[PDB]
């Protein structure tokens, strides 16, 4: 059957994504009803970026000094509103096209689809994971910004993420859609800095549930261990500590493995503490950590012997 | 900055997917103005794929014995034809969604992005490469039949595959949308296999000069070599030749990336013999074949699909 | 006099249930007359689940192996044979509590009356039906394989199931108690998957009968229509065919309401159409589909006026 | 996995089920060492249930007047004696079947199994809550008077309710086993009236958490809320006041769950306003108040009754 990183069909976001012009800034929109959202520095200048009062510059802007374009046709907006770090502009006209959505604010280590846009024009689509210090690893150019992130669950999209701003280490730092940064970073031009990341244990362990499915054994012996000292020894190889819901979210990969929790975590365990020789997992030099549990459960589709 | 494995905005290939029925057997169709074109394999039962006369089981059916569902619609089949292993089903309806398309036939190491459908909807879409030995490692269930591959340039999508089967090592072989196989596969349930696999070289060069454009140097270095001394070593890795056509293609990425060819060359040899051990390029330590000169430059250069 | 889904009295299947261990792998088992019915895959393993040949996993095993528990007393086992995916356990003594019994096969559509169990132990009852797709929406953990399903008629119990396994989805599948599946399912550790489930329109015709003798009549019209054109209806919402079998059925709730089943039918094709106005029948926001028309008759002992 | 309204195991309680007759009028009886215990209205007849005084109807029977059928076996009573609204028939044989019981009365909004009896012959068995109006919605009918209801724990069955009566709202009066009527109710027939109804808010709060552990999660408000804003907007929706016992007694699933409590009562606020969109939580589109914290541990951790 095979297991790949796979991102969502990105359709029905790409029937979302418009252009905003304001002044000399163009970014990308999310045309959702009657209403497209953007990052509010789409009101800056490079210079209003230093010490930004937003509320001034939003207040000296009109509805005609945005410029919202949906391919060929103009949007008229009829009102700008501000919340959080993220903009409205009410538009004349409802996306005839506007999917059944949700914004949803994401945990660290769960993953989303970026479709990655220029000039309200879709470039790609990729799967990533909210690492552990509210960064993405993601690819992002200049004019990326309103790019989103986003599940798809029941022909139902849940947005996740705005993209706003890239950091010295070249990952990549946004809001969801009610404006709220993840992390602790700010739409200013000042000295910010990605804190230390982590790798994400309940996705290493989905990894190797999946890697067990598809024929890699290798790495299993018969001992388990308790929750704690474990937690203590990925606090070592900086991993996450294991809460009991992940342990809950990792029983259907459990029962179809016949693999117990804890019996996985020891495995982990020891893999961590004498390092490793060459050998690829799933074909993977280095444990990956953004596949989710779900995610693997969704492409393994395997059965439970009760 | 950052790299990722991309897909294309796959929204214009969603809007052709139909699900297609003949007796008990259900899998995907694509509609393109009045056709609809699915693997051939939909007449054979269950029962019945061992070796099969596909012109006796074609010639006993009639138009309404393919039941073909776009969404909710019921659509007419008022016309049946086979070329090679596809079948082309006219209807008497046009996609109105029907996209600027074209058909053509992909190399060995050249890209596409697979759209994963099940019953006619889209689950998935990830970015494929057809392998040395004709294959692709791809992300398939039972009811994957039908999914395409395409490519897409400026509004124009390019479809190269279709899925047809599994093979014994988990790995999938299609068609181009004219039905011929790549490589020498057919669709009957008998012993087959190609295992003449090789890491695409002129590939994994253009990956390295995308890590160069990203930041990553650390691997580069700075003594020159000749195109000679590269087959030797890469015929003991397991890595295809390169040729001056190669070379040719990969004119931009030694301009604004300046760098020369057997350099790079040198920096993959050393490391292929001995792990990067910790140093990681790209966020991966295994060098990676599944990105094409031109998908580096669309993907670092930003372009859109309208 | 009100309306619940009610279960058989468990009692008589109570008196059979014991636990049945192979090695290291402990399930339930059917103790009728001489004979133990268990899920063969007591024999395996989970290695074993990957490509298991019965066959030979039980040639390799002895009587002796199989320990059978009927609460405090070992049952001395005196023969092993296998009948399709059901091991079958001929022991010294017969069950002096052997009830009345049929092994019959239900259709899509039918009821019974699960009671789960645990290590031959009795944890709870319920009522579920056999669902279109040969999957049935259960409550089972680890453990509960070889749970029955069946009905009690006259004093005499009919066995119509034999549970096996869970699906991705959380739905169930088994056998009947000759060993063969219900549904397109095999008792191997592959990717498998439960199809698109249907709503059985004749059990939904006698919840909407129920509704009427318990005075909830709102939804009843004027009107009549012919059976294919609600039959084509049906397909448009995912309801099964009404056959003429299903009318003859409800022939008896037609009786004492008055009311025709094509009459009925046409009431359904309108609540079929805009669903309704958010409101209850029978205490329920959804239309349920786990009453039988002769479950409803059962309830509403009811008079026919002639 | 799965979730279903599930019932004890009755065997140990249909082996307690006999049949009492009066003059003219039969009804069930539970017959535990050598007690019968049924209604007293047994004593009375058809046309004499206005307003009867039962002491001076009992002081006129004998012993003989008391028939009592086990099956096809009479039981010889040897004394009568009546406790509040229950009459104790005193036999010369100890029901050999008679499980470890006990007798206790249930608080309005905890559950127990009603097996329906007709004639002493168990017919089904249910699930039940005793309403905050001291009724329950039961399936009765004529020949169910003497059915009761229980729990197990253990080997121990604690029986909590005999049924008595219908109301003119289909809903359904009884008695623990020592004769005192749950609510305002009198075995005479009077205007008597339920009215008051609430939904039981720690039940509704247990099935959340159930849906949680069995994979549904869409409905979650993942907020922090105080308990007094809760009251008053459940009171607002009909729902019962919490109280901080009932979260201390919430606390078990909170170690498995590892969820916050006031997020759940947010959800069913939103979910209240929102009619649920159509997509429901274990199949259901209305919040269920029929499952108690120890229902939801007891089936899915899957204890047994030996």
């Amino acid at each position: 059957s095979g297991f790949r990183k796979m991102a969502f069909p990105s359709g029905k976001v790409e029937g979302c994504m418009v252009q905003v012009t304001c002044g000399t800034t163009t970014l990308n929109g999310l045309w959702l009803d009657d209403v497209v959202y953007c990052p509010r520095h789409v009101i800056c200048t490079s210079e209003d970026m230093l010490n930004p009062n937003y509320e001034d510059l939003l207040i000296r802007k009109s509805n005609h000094n945005f410029l919202v374009q949906a391919g060929n046709v103009q949007l008229r907006v009829i009102g700008h509103s501000m919340q959080n770090c993220v903009l409205k502009l009410k538009v004349d006209t409802a996306n005839p096209k506007t999917p059944k959505y949700k914004f949803v604010r994401i945990q660290p280590g769960q993953t989303f689809s970026v479709l990655a846009c220029y000039n309200g024009s879709p470039s790609g689509v990729y799967q990533c994971a909210m690492r552990p210090n509210f960064t993405i690893k993601g690819s992002f150019l200049n004019g990326s910004c309103g790019s989103v992130g986003f599940n798809i669950d029941y022909d139902c999209v849940s947005f996740c993420y705005m993209h706003h701003m890239e950091l010295p280490t070249g990952v990549h730092a946004g809001t969801d859609l009610e404006g709220n940064f993840y992390g602790p970073f700010v739409d200013r031009q000042t000295a910010q800095a990605a804190g230390t990341d982590t790798t994400i244990t309940v996705n290493v362990l989905a990894w190797l549930y999946a890697a067990v499915i598809n024929g890699d054994r290798w790495f299993l012996n018969r001992f388990t261990t308790t929750l704690n000292d474990f937690n203590l020894v990925a606090m070592k190889y900086n991993y996450e500590p294991l809460t009991q819901d992940h342990v809950d979210i990792l029983g259907p990969l459990s029962a179809q493995t016949g693999i117990a929790v804890l019996d996985m975590c020891a495995s982990l365990k020891e893999l961590l503490q004498n390092g490793m020789n060459g050998r690829t997992i799933l074909g993977s030099a280095l444990l990956e950590d953004e596949f989710t549990p779900f995610d693997v459960v969704r492409q393994c589709s395997g059965v439970t012997f009760q």
